[PDB]
């Protein structure tokens, strides 16, 4: 069943009692839809649509490019319409390298698409690039965002879910609603993500959340602790 927002915090306590067994024994309880590109002249790109709140194929989740998928991505970003990506790592991680760098310094050329960087607005927790993608045969310039989230500690879930909602509050409002799917991208992280952004939309509209049912019908969650994170962050934002 789904939970009431105004009982949220009872049924958070509830799952916390014997310590924490209810979270445990519903996480350990978890254990067609793919983008189609028409091949080119020469495996391609495995990405997925996920369903939003509001509206089918919301997202686009995809294992971030290798650097031999990085015109394929692109392809995908400029027949899907999608205008905006979402990325939530560093790309070095503790020296590990985490993602590979998909996107120009300035400009470059992907195959047939010449992609250029026409703006960088940069926060103490996340990154906002603007690209201009421009492709042969084609008279205008397609306009598309990348919301990098960087503040997500490389050990567990953030201490406070407060930026990464705000995060995630920044890219529902610069997405419009004629928008392609959100290409989430490059751990468990993507999940926490995709299920924050369904769940606040049905806590506002219906002043309810179905975390358990939203995640079991999902890109999975990695761990218990993100799975508690989840019901942390939307009690954060029911608040008010």
């Amino acid at each position: 069943p789904a939970v009431r927002v105004a009982d949220l915090l009872q049924h958070i306590n509830q799952m916390k009692t014997a310590e924490g067994y209810g979270f445990k024994q519903e996480y350990e309880s978890f254990f067609r839809h793919r983008v189609k590109l028409h091949p080119m002249l020469g495996d391609y790109i495995n990405a997925n649509y996920i369903d939003g709140y509001h509206r089918s194929n919301h997202f686009i989740a995809t294992q971030g490019p290798k650097p031999e998928m990085v015109y394929d991505f692109w392809r995908m970003v400029w027949q899907e319409h999608c205008s905006s990506i979402v990325m939530i790592t560093k790309l070095v991680e503790v020296g590990r390298v985490k993602c590979s760098r998909y996107w120009p310094e300035d400009s470059d050329t992907y195959g047939d698409i010449k992609i250029m960087l026409v703006k960088t607005e940069t926060l103490a927790e996340y990154v906002v690039r603007t690209f201009a993608l421009e492709r042969r045969g084609y008279s205008a310039r397609h306009e598309v965002r990348q919301f990098h989230f960087t503040a997500w500690p490389e050990h567990g879930v953030p201490y406070h879910a407060t930026g990464l909602l705000a995060f995630i509050r920044r890219v529902k409002a610069s997405t419009p609603p004629d928008a392609g799917p959100i290409v989430i991208h490059c751990t468990g992280r993507t999940g926490c993500y995709i299920v924050l952004d369904v769940m606040l939309d049905m806590a506002e509209c219906e002043g309810v959340v179905d975390i358990y049912n939203c995640v079991k019908t999902l890109n999975m969650i990695q761990t218990e602790e993100q799975y508690i994170f989840i019901h942390d962050a939307i009690l954060e934002a029911c608040l008010c």
